[PDB]
């Protein structure tokens, strides 16, 4: 959980920030499930394509924004509880929110965004992730 899950978020973001061009230094975790998400990730936003503009618009985050809007904000993606394919949304939705923070010229964010990702997986997804089979189910469903 905690170091694992925190492990595997720095992971998604340092490889969509590096994929995307931009720096990686404000930085059960098998390989296995790095990569799977990684992929996951892509092929993700590779159909959705919008980028969620609209929640990081309810969002608009500042040095100032708190964990608590953070978490209302992706609540937003679990209105129906949750699921895989959300679960993959939510790294995406990550991913996204650290390119704008650094295209506002506010690279600090990123290493505050990891840490929330990782207070709200293991506080609201893991419950769900652990009753349907942990992250080898996850593997096992995206190879």
């Amino acid at each position: 959980m905690s170091q694992s899950n925190r492990e595997l978020v720095v992971d998604f973001l340092s490889y969509k920030l590096s994929q995307k061009g931009y720096s990686w230094s404000q930085f059960i975790p098998m390989a296995a499930v790095k990569q799977a998400l990684r992929e996951a990730g892509d092929e993700w936003e590779l159909r959705y394509r919008r980028a969620f503009s609209d929640l990081t618009s309810q969002l608009h985050i500042t040095p100032g924004t708190a964990y608590q809007s953070f978490e209302q904000v992706v609540n937003e993606l679990f209105r129906d509880g949750v699921n895989w394919g959300r679960i993959v949304a939510f790294f995406s939705f990550g991913g996204a929110l650290c390119v704008e923070s650094v295209d506002k010229e506010m690279q600090v964010l990123v290493s505050r965004i990891a840490a929330w990702m990782a207070t709200y997986l293991n506080d609201h997804l893991e419950p769900w992730i652990q009753e349907n089979g942990g992250w080898d189910t996850f593997v096992e469903l995206y190879g």
